[PDB]
């Protein structure tokens, strides 16, 4: 029986069904767009329950005992069927509001609030915002413009391998003992991704040593004339503090905008010789490197599965910090993966098995 957790399933790569996962996290998107997190949520689960089946669907027949697929969700999958397309996700592609929200925040530092003021104003286009005389824009989004095409451009494993030397020299520079593991999509198997994401942890720093690095990292890189971008969020996690039932708590990040020289990029394949990168950094204290490592591997559904799962489930609170056992008033320790999932009751779902 495939369960309604995402981390009760192992989703891969290889999606049979993208044709209709395609169109419904077109209509999910919209959702939060117009802000129905509802519908939102609704066609989320099912766009993931489907990239997990090991067939493709092919009548109506096959979706019999697949959970999360709601009468709304079946009749998109029908439609699909008849002809191919889904004419619910083909209306909302050629959707004014949905075409400049997708153009808008597809800048770095344009998000719901900004895209939706410049939509109200009368802006459809990027080169008539970037040309307005009367407009001001964050020091995020003037980056986000001035590196607008290698920002768009996908980032591929030669180039997220470039970035991970970059940060494995800069880092052990300062702290020569620290793990330096790359995150997010790249450690799910992914080709490409928007950024790189890599965790950062030591098991000699002090409390001070592990607070300076991302400052000394960044000045190096500021010296050296490849900080395009910086931006420093202090740590909001406490040691003591029970895990969120919130993206307000959080270990010290930075996210950055690097030069990457492309004598650097070891692929086989001109113009200005380097690319500007989307990177993130995050910095754990050693003792909870596992739950930050799982948190920030994601995807974004299989973290949401787990937390709703370990809550309604097991009556846990899983955080990138830490997971709590209401029952036992205990915090549970791990210093893997494997045993958080051996701790939630789960079989271990391996990192290139999370894409849901
Ligand atoms: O799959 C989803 C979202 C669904 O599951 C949903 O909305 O239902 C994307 C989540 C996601 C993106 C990332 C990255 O930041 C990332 C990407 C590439 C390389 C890299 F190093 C880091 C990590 N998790």
């Amino acid at each position: 029986k495939i369960s309604q957790y995402a981390c009760q399933r192992r989703t891969t790569l290889n999606n049979y069904n993208q044709l209709f996962t395609d169109a419904l996290d077109i209509l999910a998107e919209n959702d939060e767009l117009r802000e129905n997190e509802g519908s939102c949520l609704a066609f989320m689960r099912a766009s993931s329950v489907l990239k997990s089946l090991p067939f493709p669907i092919t009548s109506m027949k096959d979706t019999e005992g697949i959970p999360c697929l709601g009468d709304k969700v079946k009749s998109i999958i029908e439609g699909i069927i008849e002809d191919g397309e889904s004419s619910e996700a083909k209306a909302v592609l050629n959707d004014e509001r949905y075409k400049s929200f997708k153009l808008f925040t597809s800048v770095f530092g344009v998000g719901l609030k900004t895209a939706e003021k410049w939509f109200r104003m009368g802006f459809r286009t990027l080169s008539k915002i970037q040309s307005d005389k009367s407009l001001r824009f964050t020091q995020m989004q003037k980056a986000g413009f001035l590196y607008y095409e290698d920002l768009v451009s996908c980032v591929n494993r030669p180039e997220a391998e470039a970035v991970s030397m970059l940060v494995k020299e800069a880092v052990v520079t300062f702290l020569p003992d620290a793990l330096v593991t790359m995150t997010g999509g790249f450690r799910r198997g992914k080709m490409t991704g928007h950024d790189v994401d890599f965790l950062i942890t030591s098991p000699e720093a002090t409390e001070d040593e592990e607070q300076q690095l991302l400052h000394k990292v960044t000045d190096f890189w500021k010296q050296q004339g490849l900080l395009l971008y910086c931006d420093i969020l202090e740590s909001t996690f406490e040691k003591f503090k029970q895990p969120s039932r919130d993206a307000l708590d959080h270990f010290q990040k930075c996210f950055l905008i690097l030069k990457l020289d492309h004598g650097r990029v070891h692929s086989e394949k001109e113009g200005k010789g380097w690319k500007a990168i989307r990177v993130d950094l995050v910095m754990c204290p050693y003792d909870r490197r596992a739950f930050a490592l799982l948190g920030w591997t994601g995807s974004r559904q299989f973290e949401r599965d787990l937390r709703r799962y370990a809550t309604h489930e097991r009556k846990m609170m899983l955080d990138n910090h830490a997971l709590y056992d209401r029952t036992k008033r205990v915090f549970l320790e791990a210093e893997s993966e494997e045993e958080i999932f051996a701790h939630l009751g789960l079989d271990y779902i391996e990192p290139w098995e999370r894409n849901a």
